[PDB]
């Protein structure tokens, strides 16, 4: 579908069974989720944004449904005001700006 | 412009006289530029995203060109580790997000 901006591009996913609203960044390189549970081992990464850096957990090969689309990726974990969903992901489901 | 999300979203802009390189962010609401000089009085605001809050100035109606676009609209300049052109920003030139 075409997402016009006068809001914030909010689409809701699917991930680890758990239901939640996540934010298409395209000015994130990365997908972070503040609060879920997912399992298997993971990698301890920091990320850095406006305010500074921050610790989160690294889990890859994750199947999540984006819009109704299943995807498989990287997504980190960790302390964000913000569900956020990358370009790492955004690839994967055909995401295009347009103007 | 159709751009695809293999790649930051970059685009070339002019602001003040200045050349500058800014990525188009859908999940910021504005535009937010590092160190660059604007004219005339601001106002001390503050933003937040990853990492924490930073204090920065606020100016508005400021014309800027875009891809030879040119639109005026509000630009808070601080420290930040990229410029972002935010969705105040987006919706002024009818950029859209598809998939
Ligand atoms: C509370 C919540 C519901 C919301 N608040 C807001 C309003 N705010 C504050 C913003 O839009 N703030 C913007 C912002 O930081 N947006 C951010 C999303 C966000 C929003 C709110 C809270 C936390 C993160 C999204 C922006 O694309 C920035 C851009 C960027 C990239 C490199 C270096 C610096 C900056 N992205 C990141 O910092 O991404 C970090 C990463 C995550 N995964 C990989 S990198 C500013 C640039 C203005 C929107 S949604």
């Amino acid at each position: 579908p075409q997402i016009t901006l006068w809001q914030r591009p909010l689409v809701t996913i699917k991930i680890g069974g758990q239901l939640r609203e996540a934010l298409l960044d395209t000015g994130a390189d990365d997908t972070i989720f503040e609060e879920i549970s997912l399992p298997g081992r993971w990698k301890p990464k920091m990320i850095g944004g406006i305010g500074g850096f921050v610790k989160v957990r690294q889990y890859d090969q994750i199947p999540i449904e984006i819009c109704g689309h299943k995807v498989i990726g990287t997504v980190l974990v960790g302390p964000t005001p913000a569900n956020v969903i990358g370009r790492n992901l955004m690839t994967q489901i055909g995401c295009t700006l347009n103007f």
